């Protein structure tokens, strides 16, 4: 099962009988539900990814790329890109390379087994910079912002989609402001989609469903875990305790540092909901 | 001249009548810093955004008797400043004004239409318009001539109009080619420019225009000190400008902007119509 069906996705409303965990391992035969499931991942996706021209860009650097998914699929779409994913794994990177050279983009799509934290990238200036649920993962963030803000062209694009604390390492809203601001990095829009990822996230056959899945497909104690996180994502966003927010941000070293901060506070504490788009 | 911009004030103040303060029919000391002060707190919500330490160049496509641009250039004494006007003697008081401040090197203006002529940069990255636009009617050969001769990731500065009614697309004299917020969002998106903010200060700018006891104080402008029918008439026009921002026909916006070619059409109109549709109020600023 591809990592990409095993992602977040955003769904309007709550649907009745839906599990993700069944819906994404095949164990429900649904064909409507599948295409439910698939169809709020790319949703999700596309809120960061429809903000770049990418017949612009050149580069991308995925700076935690797991099993390289989101950097293959932009290059299947997009054949003159070049993307390189960041992993901390070095099986992780071999997988990746086997993914990469049975879809013939072993020239342009690369996975390094490199520290985004603090190792360098190949490239000097990307166009855009992706991190799906990575930031929050790392602890040194400052050392982070620095690595990437550094690496990234002047109005390049930086698209995360990561939580925000409302009171692994959690951010609070005016820690997210500090770490954009203090790089250079300038908000364009944040989108709030906390309660559309709790609706999808949402099973309330869950534990029941994770048994059932346990049995019949085979999940280590790894993979169940990360499930039961999952879950208590969900649980938290429905809770308000955490918010999930995509953040569309650029490299802007002509604004001032007091209006940065200023722009960068309205679209932190004010995010636009994901129920307002179109 | 610069006394007669207009200015924010938070709330409507007894007695300031910034007619009778410019002028110094008021001796307030206090009510001429107000007075000031207001029209300073105006032109930072736009100057503020830059950090024109790392800027070059700046252009003002309509910049009056060059009071802006003088004033940007004696507090960055490294900035090249151009000043488009169309009239042949402002030109004139402009350069005369710059001369005597030791600007000749960096600061010009020239008599050129900035609605069809290039400037004289092929960059600049900084663009100021204060009330310009809404005074050209040709908005797409405008645009098409600003946007052109910006940097990439550069900075569009306007103070202008959003016209929310009929009655607000010409307001007499002050406002005269006014469009409606769906045509700014084309305006903007059209030429790779999209905003980074929208600051709605319509009713404090009212605040600052109302003066209840108007009539009276334009009369005795007329008797203590002689002013002609055009500055008469001038004086009039913001005076009803500022109840035509009380009725909301109009809107006073400031638009900071920026020239961005790698940002998705369809997502660029999306970012467009959001701080056109929903500026950002000036009272919620700190
Ligand atoms: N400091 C770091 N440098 C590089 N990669 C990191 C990292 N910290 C975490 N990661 C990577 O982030 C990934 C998991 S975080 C979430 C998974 C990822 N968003 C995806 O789409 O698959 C893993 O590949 C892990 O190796
Ligand atoms: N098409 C055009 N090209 C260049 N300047 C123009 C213009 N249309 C109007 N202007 C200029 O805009 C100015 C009037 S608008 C006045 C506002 C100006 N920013 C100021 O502070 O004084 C005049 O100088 C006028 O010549
Ligand atoms: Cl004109």
């Amino acid at each position: 099962v591809d990592e990409s069906y095993l992602t977040f996705g955003v769904l309007n409303e709550k649907q009745p009988g839906f599990s993700w965990l069944r819906v994404a391992y095949g164990l429900d035969p649904s064909e409507e539900r599948m295409r439910l499931l698939l169809h709020s991942q790319r949703a999700l996706r596309n809120v960061l990814l429809d903000s770049v021209d990418f017949s612009r860009a050149k580069s991308v650097w995925d700076f935690g790329c797991g099993y390289a998914s989101d950097i293959i699929a932009l290059g299947e779409r997009h054949s003159h890109l070049k993307l390189h994913g960041h992993t901390l794994s070095s099986e992780q990177a071999e997988l990746g390379l086997r993914k990469i050279e049975a879809r013939g983009l072993g020239g342009r799509v690369q996975v390094l087994r490199r520290d985004s934290s603090k190792d360098a990238p190949l490239e000097s200036a990307y166009d855009v910079i992706l991190g799906f649920e990575v930031a929050t993962h790392i602890k040194e963030k400052r050392s982070l912002f620095q690595n990437l803000s550094s690496h990234l062209r002047e109005g390049g694009f930086m698209l995360l989609a990561d939580f925000i604390a409302n009171s692994s390492y959690n951010v609070t809203p005016s820690q997210w402001v500090e770490l954009l601001s203090e790089h250079g990095l300038r908000l364009v829009e944040c989108v709030d989609v906390s309660q559309e990822v709790a609706n999808f996230l949402f099973d309330a056959d869950f534990d029941a469903n994770l048994t059932q899945l346990e049995t019949s497909v085979g999940i280590s104690a790894i993979e169940k875990r990360n499930y039961q996180a999952m879950r208590n994502f969900g649980a938290a966003l429905e809770r308000k305790i955490l918010s999930y927010v995509l953040f569309i941000a650029q490299k802007d070293s002509h604004v001032r540092s007091t209006y940065l901060r200023h722009i960068n506070q309205k679209w932190v504490e004010a995010p636009a909901p994901y129920a307002a788009r179109e």
